[PDB]
């Protein structure tokens, strides 16, 4: 395997351990994050 | 024209909105806004 995780590399199951560690954040810091990525996918492209 | 700045200090004002209505979300909800906007800036760049 690639580590301790038994999933394959590169798949989209990294959506559900995002889903996963998410949900940890306090209010102000999933606000935090949000913003964090909103201005990251803005200044792409 | 030249590149510097990526933006003026104008309109800056759409992140306080932004946390605004991020806060407004069921627990759920936020993590569907947070993990569509990681897909996009995985995809971009």
């Amino acid at each position: 395997g690639p580590g301790s995780m038994n999933k394959p590399t590169s798949s989209d199951g990294w959506k559900d351990d995002y889903l996963s560690r998410l949900s940890r954040l306090s209010k102000n810091q999933l606000m935090a994050l949000a913003l964090k990525l909103k201005q990251q996918q803005l200044e792409q492209g």
